[PDB]
């Protein structure tokens, strides 16, 4: 149980985003429906008022949080993958349209799942503005916790792959455009019961074994990271 209090650029916390430039659930329940339209953004996909300023090549960070802003984040049964996918403000999540700027499941050194790093960042985690077309743009982080996905919610809904899932609004003022951005994958859509990584059993397989869902990360992707990059308590 988890959700995105707002967002830093280049280290300078832009400010409370909760119904403001991130379109917020109204709790922190799992989405788990792959079929259902709360898949795109959430239970309340809206146009909310604003979208944070960004250029191509700034640092975008994400800060998630449980209960309070900086509290315990989520919990750490949510052991799972990470990614963020991008899609213009024009589809409003609809159709064909989001590319995926960043995955990260599990890292084999330090035998942490992206999960378990986000919490050790104080939820936060980033990705760096791609060199696409100045415009308004929606930068959904998806979490996607398997402490139940040995089911399938299909067959049984008590259990199943959990999706927590954030849209934000960014708008993307200065960029040369070098790499514009392609046509996507849809959500709801992409992810369907017998693709991977969707069900699988941490408790009895091993976590090097896991394979992510797809889509694979796009080329003009420049990375990101998980990772502290402010302090939320000097505020
Ligand atoms: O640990 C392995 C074991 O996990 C089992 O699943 C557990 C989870 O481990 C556990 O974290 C989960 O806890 C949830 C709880 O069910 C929710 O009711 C609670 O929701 C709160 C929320 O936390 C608050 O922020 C909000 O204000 O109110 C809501 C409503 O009360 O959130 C916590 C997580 O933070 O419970 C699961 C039980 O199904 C698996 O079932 C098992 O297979 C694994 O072996
Ligand atoms: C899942 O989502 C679809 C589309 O909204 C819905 O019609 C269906 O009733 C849902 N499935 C379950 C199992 O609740
Ligand atoms: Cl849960
Ligand atoms: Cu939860």
């Amino acid at each position: 149980h988890t959700l995105v209090w707002g967002v830093w650029v280049n280290g300078v916390d832009q400010g409370d985003g909760r119904n403001i430039y991130i379109r917020s659930p109204p709790n922190n329940n799992p989405v788990k429906n792959l079929t259902s339209p709360d898949m795109t953004c959430n239970v309340d996909n809206r146009v909310v008022p604003k979208s944070v300023p960004v250029n191509a090549g700034d640092t975008l960070t994400f800060e998630w949080y449980h209960n309070t802003r900086d509290d315990d984040i989520i919990a750490s049964s949510h052991h799972g993958p990470i990614a963020v996918y991008i899609a213009p403000a024009a589809s409003n999540g609809q159709g064909n349209v989001w590319v995926k700027l960043f995955e990260d499941a599990y890292n084999v050194t330090n035998s942490t799942w992206a999960v378990d790093r986000l919490i050790t960042a104080h939820g936060q985690h980033s990705v760096v503005v791609p060199h696409v077309a100045p415009g308004d743009y929606l930068f959904r982080a998806e979490i996607i916790a398997l402490h139940e996905a040995d089911s399938l919610y299909s067959q049984n809904p008590i259990r199943g792959a959990q999706f927590y899932i954030s849209c934000a609004q960014i708008t993307i003022n200065s960029s040369d455009d070098s790499t514009p951005l392609p046509a996507g994958v849809p959500f709801p859509g992409a992810y369907t019961d017998s693709t991977p990584g969707i069900q699988f059993n941490i408790y009895t397989t091993p976590a090097t074994s896991y394979v992510a869902p797809p889509p694979s990360v796009w080329s003009g992707a420049l990375g990101g990271s998980i990772a502290q990059v402010g302090d939320a308590s000097l505020e």
